[PDB]
């Protein structure tokens, strides 16, 4: 369903065009409209977004601006009921080009960079305590990593370890606090959009070291294989991604020439992408999540 009373919107927070952005905007698939909402307190690109208990969280990132460039350890929370951002406890370390996933109401922050450091560390946020705690680190240092959750397991996909862009991927098993490699993708991808739909982890787009990608592949956890699906209409890296009522939406990114405003929607029943709207301005490195309409 789409309940609150209210529908669910696709929120895009932050991003990058010439400098890091503070925009918070919300798209409504049911009518095509965009709403501009309360700016982030600090501009940030390379952040991740997620939702827990109806609240939107913005995690990590970096503020690229002429004043200077500052990697972010911030966790900030947006309440659609109040149109207000509130600071939460900060992470143990700044994490630019972070990946995030939610299990059992807990936020996992994965990887990312801090200056020339590439993290394998992972930490977990408990909103009921407003506390972060480190957990087992990944087997691999990963920035520009895509993260998704399927069947209460956390997956970290692709990225960049400081020297090589990665096709590798790994899975975190919470009850054993353990990471294990899974089958690698068929394509090297950093800055891909990663999400979950039905029983598959999707990895769309990204950068393979030479080109921005339009190819899309998905990992069936039952068969442990990756297979390509229809490619997106636009090549893009540093895209935002989310799932809304059974379809995948990809937002913006960089195609090697333009910071895209294109939003594309994947229908898995027909294996086709369509353009569904344009963001109000081209940008990359956004955080995206889905929650109730604001007030
Ligand atoms: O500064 C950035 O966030 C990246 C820009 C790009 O991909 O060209
Ligand atoms: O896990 C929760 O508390 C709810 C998350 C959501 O709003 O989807
Ligand atoms: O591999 C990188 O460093 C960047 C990838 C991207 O543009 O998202």
């Amino acid at each position: 369903v789409p309940r609150g009373m209210v529908g669910r919107l696709i929120y895009t927070a932050g991003g990058y065009f010439r400098q890091s952005l503070s925009y918070l905007e919300a798209y409504n698939p049911s009518n095509g409209s965009w709403l501009r909402l309360a700016d982030l307190q600090v501009p940030r690109s390379g952040l991740a977004g997620c939702v827990v208990g109806g609240l939107l969280y913005a995690v990590g990132g970096r503020n690229n601006s002429p004043d200077g460039n500052t990697d972010s350890s911030a966790l900030d929370c947006y309440n659609p009921m109040t149109n207000q951002w509130s600071p939460c406890a900060s992470m143990s370390v700044p994490r630019n080009r972070i990946g995030v996933g939610v299990i059992d109401g807990h936020i996992y922050a994965v990887g990312g960079s801090h200056g020339c450091i590439h993290h394998s560390s992972v930490e977990r946020y408990e909103p009921e305590r407003d506390e972060w705690h480190l957990v087992a680190p990944m087997l691999t240092r990963r920035i520009g990593v895509g993260v998704a959750v399927l069947n209460r397991l956390l997956y970290a996909v692709g990225g960049f370890d400081g020297t090589n862009r990665l096709n590798s991927a790994e899975c975190y098993y919470p009850e054993r606090n353990e990471w294990r490699m899974i089958t690698p993708m068929n394509t090297i991808r950093s800055g891909a959009g990663v999400c979950v739909l039905h029983n598959c982890i999707y990895a769309a787009g990204g950068y393979d070291g030479q080109d921005q990608l339009n190819s899309v592949e998905r990992y069936d956890v039952e068969t442990e294989t990756w297979t390509f699906v229809a490619p997106m209409r636009h090549h893009r890296s540093a895209l935002g991604i989310t799932v809304h009522q059974g379809k995948i939406y990809v937002l913006g990114g960089y195609d090697g020439h333009t910071f895209l405003d294109s939003v594309e929607c994947y229908d898995p029943d027909s294996d086709t992408w369509s353009e569904v709207t344009r963001m109000t301005s081209g940008r990359s490195g956004v955080g995206v999540a889905v929650t109730m309409e604001p007030c």
